[PDB]
């Protein structure tokens, strides 16, 4: 695992996060539970609470956007960047934005949104790239079993690194 650069970390335990718009390509409950089973794989890793609200300023803020979509960092249509999210902080720290172009599922078919959900909170929560080709952080995405997911023991070592001892 890799701590991101500059160590940043939420200072408080209990977060909060807001999902500001859906994805045609599956039901809003589909796109509910992906991200809060995405949240709860590091929330039983570490003291980490996750509280969702429906309106409102969120410490992390979810979104499906489009080419450029006013962070500097547009898209780039279906397939190649599948999301991004930025490394704790105010505002925009923290935020996790979805590639709207992208043919999201909750299948093995390309590309199951809590997978990548998953993987984007690690960088929201303060974790870079793993060099582990088998840890949740690992630079490339790859599908596994979701019904019974569990973090890979390198991002536990990670979080535990950033949120433990
Ligand atoms: O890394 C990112 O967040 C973004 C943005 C970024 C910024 C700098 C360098 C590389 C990348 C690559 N991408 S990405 O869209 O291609 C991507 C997304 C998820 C997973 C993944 C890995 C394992 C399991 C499930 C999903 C991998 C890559
Ligand atoms: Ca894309
Ligand atoms: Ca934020
Ligand atoms: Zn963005
Ligand atoms: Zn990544």
């Amino acid at each position: 695992f890799m701590l991101t650069p500059g160590n940043p970390k939420w200072e408080r335990t209990n977060l909060t996060y807001r999902i500001r718009n859906y994805t045609p390509q599956l039901s809003e409950a589909e796109v509910e539970r992906a991200i809060k089973d995405a949240f709860e794989l590091w929330s039983v890793a570490s003291p980490l609470i996750f509280t969702r609200i429906s309106q409102g300023e969120a410490d992390i803020n979810i979104a499906f956007y489009q080419r450029d979509h006013g962070d500097n960092s547009p898209f780039d249509g279906p397939n190649g960047i599948l999301a991004h999210a930025f490394q704790p902080g105010q505002g925009i720290g923290g935020d996790a934005h979805f590639d709207a172009e992208e043919t999201w599922t909750n299948t093995s078919a390309n590309y199951n949104l809590f997978l990548v959900a998953a993987h984007e909170f690690g960088h929201s929560l303060g974790l870079a790239h793993s060099s582990d080709p088998g840890a949740l952080m690992y630079p490339n995405y790859a599908f596994r079993e979701t019904s019974n997911y569990s973090l890979p023991q390198d991002d536990i070592d990670g979080i535990q690194a950033i949120y433990g001892d």
